[PDB]
């Protein structure tokens, strides 16, 4: 049972880690790259890129602990907490040698922790449209002039009596297409039966929640990264945004010069939050160039 | 039948203004003061202080247009298109001598256009509770390092799609507690009761619809008021604002004095957004005191 069709000369499998069943596609051979998606999508986010990659290497795109076909954490959704299961799942993929790392959204939440921690194990690093959960998200503003706050919504899915989930129960579908379009410049590439996909999975009730539960842990996630900030980022780092609708412009790369020693940055026009399906080409192109810098 | 129950020695009336019927709840003797409320709530809100400003004045208490008992506006729901029902509901009471005007929320930005337009028309001046529409709201933050922030909800009730109408249909008593509650500090002060009174009101749906118009219009009603404000107030005025969670705090003084040449104000400790049910008594207390500096 798939809730995404795996492409040609991928499986799709799992891995117990820490207790918790994980879902991956994986496939190709040579060294690890690790593709992490973010909030309402699953690693199916990834999969135009995947056969790209797969050339060189070795890649793997899991679910993240609740969403798509994996099991939600048992410790907790904070950044630290999720990191240990991501990097262990890498790890079991590759010993001996360090990884690649790509996240978009709260993938990058997700992985901040681990990467800061093992520094070493990470070869080179590509985020993409999200902050890292720090001081500067609370600078956000709720209410803009013209067009639309970006991250509003971080309050909607923190606020207690699971009220997020509450009222999105039953209308998941509408939900997500409205959140996916009003956070996208190319909104043409969202076909209904592409929002189908998606909504499926993220209205299955547990992972509905744990959508959510990563919003209700931001805040834990900041004051962890207030003392792992304290080492900077050694590895060869690359931030993509979006410039049009939806986009994080130069934020992406303003933050992350604050943390990495080694980072180029760039900012892709006409595209929003959704770069992997808006702005494939550019953005694919932009991966791959940046990560075969390295052996592969 | 009556959505509220009207006090002792008042009248449950309609008037129509420019093709649309207002609602109102009027009693008393002498000089008029106008009530206007605000979201999630109607002229009802006023019930406790209508009574005892009854003593000294003639006391109208219309439901904004759309809401409780009141038809919808038939121009918009801007903040200079409102202002005109209001201003001529009140003119019908109060042709020949100019009112007061007390204004709870979302009442004000219904009220400021007509109160900066008509000066002469309005004798004393009392503003609680939300900001004037102008560039300070694009300043309020998304989120907050204690979770959601006091008003995200400008975006989620602005929003395209009917976003607000459509999550909250089916749910509008649990949204209307959650919300009431979270920007209140005395959440005891809202029974059960009164909250399913206020929950039935605002379901219907043409009262769902156009209370979230009111957000859809606060843009224009900023961009509306940055012309209009090139005319300073000169009216007697007070503001008050709570001190405690849900609290405007200093805010509601300092925005004024740019905006009134003739302003006190007050912050009311261990009080939030809402005064005229958190803290009935001193509330009532210095609206009445302020009001009867003048002739009644």
């Amino acid at each position: 049972a798939e809730e995404f069709p795996v492409p040609n000369g991928f499986e799709s499998a799992y891995r117990e880690v820490d207790g918790v069943k994980l879902h991956y596609v994986k496939g190709g051979q040579g060294p690890l790259v690790m593709l992490v998606h973010g909030f309402g999508q699953t690693w199916y986010e990834w999969h135009q890129l995947m056969p790209e990659l797969a050339k060189r290497f070795t890649v793997i795109a899991p679910d993240l602990p609740g969403l798509g076909q994996s099991e939600p954490p048992k410790t907790g959704y904070s950044g630290e907490q999720v990191a240990v299961y991501l990097h262990k799942l890498a790890r079991q993929f590759s010993p001996d040698r360090p990884f690649d790392l790509v996240a978009h959204d709260i993938g990058i939440w997700n992985t901040y922790p681990m990467v800061v921690k093992n520094q070493a194990d990470i070869a080179r690093l590509v985020y993409m449209q999200a902050p890292i959960p720090d001081a500067r998200i609370y600078r956000f503003p709720a209410f803009t002039a013209q067009g639309e706050s970006l991250v509003w919504h971080f309050s909607f899915f923190a606020a207690d009596d699971r009220l997020a989930e509450t009222l999105i129960a039953g209308k998941e579908r509408f939900f997500l297409e409205h959140f996916i379009k009003s956070h996208a410049s190319n909104t043409e590439v969202f076909s209904e039966r592409l929002l189908d996909l998606y909504a499926r999975s993220y209205a299955k009730p547990h992972s509905l929640n744990a959508s959510f539960e990563y919003y209700r842990a931001l805040n834990e996630s900041v004051r962890q990264n207030a003392e792992l900030a304290k080492t900077r980022l050694q590895m060869p780092t690359m931030t993509l945004a979006g410039g049009g609708h939806g986009g994080m412009g130069t934020f992406q790369l303003e933050q992350m010069k604050a943390y990495a020693e080694d980072v180029e940055g760039h900012v892709l026009p006409g595209c929003g939050h959704w770069l992997p399906e808006e702005c494939a080409a550019p953005m694919n192109r932009l991966v791959i160039d940046f990560l075969s810098r390295g052996r592969h």
